[PDB]
């Protein structure tokens, strides 16, 4: 309870305040980094307000971490002091599963999340709303020189997720017609990756005063209003797949109507509070599918970030200081951001 400082929630109220704690010494396989930036994710919002009821306190959120290695263990092969490194959703895993062994490490039942979790021996994991971070080399990402740290930080989670989903479900080929539902953090990262894979992108939305970022800033080929039951119906059976990034309850059936029969896939990556109805009749009669995806494993996250570098993909961010974080959270509940918050941890997190 000393050698590291950050901000933490104590309550399901999710209100965050200064908090001091200790990180482990750097083991033979560990990298320590000074945290320079930490993205804010809807997962952090859910965790601090204990949306799903598992979370215990004090809770230091943050899992979109970028920084500079300050210390490497002797057994470390990938990294040296000074490297630009990242840490995403995970800091640990089983190490011996079927999942852990074929780089699907986001599915060992003993996965150790970067924030709001604990190791086997009971010690709680504190995320990147803090001045420094320690992680096994195995969960550390190299940030390419040609991407800025602040705008790469959110790729560690939003980017890994959309890329892993597009790869896994076979929606990463030129010409394919991809729909993206929601135009928040994930939504805009999804559009950038889809355009870089060569797919025609239609954004599906509820905010018509966002068409303009969708078409012009983000470069999407088409724009649809969720409820515009007349334009939607003109877009029926058109799309090879849809990535749904909305973390709010919303109707699934109209999205299914946009999908190609005996082909189209609705891939869900936003996790809401309540669950919608399963459109059994549409799935059966159109021979359509719904699959879910979460963040990809560490190799796939490295591959994602190298792909983003090759294609100059960056998240569209708003830099904020640490003591704005509570306001930032309130703004996330509203979608009021373009598109992702990033905390400037180095310049604005200070010791109490
Ligand atoms: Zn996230």
């Amino acid at each position: 309870a000393e050698n590291t400082f950050g901000w933490a929630a104590m309550d399901s109220s999710g209100v965050l305040s200064p908090f001091t704690f200790s990180r482990r010494a750097t083991g033979e396989e560990d990298v320590r980094l000074k945290v320079l930036y930490c993205g804010i994710c809807h997962s952090d919002l859910g965790c601090i307000k204990n949306e799903w009821g598992w979370c215990s306190y004090p809770l230091v959120p943050g899992h979109e971490i970028v920084g500079i290695a300050t210390e490497v263990g002797s057994k470390v092969t990938k990294f040296k002091v000074g490297d630009r490194v990242g840490v995403g959703c995970m800091v640990g895993s089983c190490g011996t599963c079927q999942n852990c062994t074929q780089n699907q490490e986001s599915y060992c039942p003993e996965v150790i999340m970067t924030c709001a979790s604990a190791y086997p021996d009971g010690t709680p994991t504190y995320g990147g709303f803090s001045n420094q971070m320690v992680a096994n080399e195995k969960f550390v990402i190299r940030i390419p020189n040609s991407l800025p740290l602040d705008a790469a930080a959110p790729l560690l989670c939003a980017g890994s997720t959309v890329y892993s989903a597009m790869k896994f479900y076979g929606l990463c080929s030129q010409g394919l017609h991809l729909g993206v539902v929601g135009l928040g953090g994930l939504g805009h990262v999804a559009v950038k990756f889809a355009k870089a894979f060569g797919m025609k992108v239609t954004v599906i939305s509820t905010s018509l005063g966002k068409k303009e970022e969708a078409i012009n800033q983000l470069g999407a080929d088409s724009f649809l209003i969720n409820t515009d039951t007349e334009q939607m119906q003109g877009a029926m059976e058109v799309m090879d797949g849809i990535i749904d990034t909305v973390s709010a309850l919303h109707p699934i059936e109209p999205l299914l109507g946009l999908l190609k029969s005996h082909q189209g896939k609705l891939i869900i990556v936003g996790l809401p509070n309540k669950q919608p109805e399963l459109p059994v009749f549409s799935l059966i009669n159109g021979r359509k599918m719904i699959g879910g995806s979460a963040v990809g494993g560490v190799k796939e996250t490295q591959e994602m970030i190298d792909f983003a570098a090759e294609h100059n993909i960056t998240a569209d961010i708003e830099i904020v200081p640490m003591d704005y974080v509570n306001t930032a959270m309130e703004r996330l509940e509203k979608g009021d951001v373009k598109f992702r918050f990033v905390i400037d941890v180095e310049n604005t997190l200070v010791a109490a």
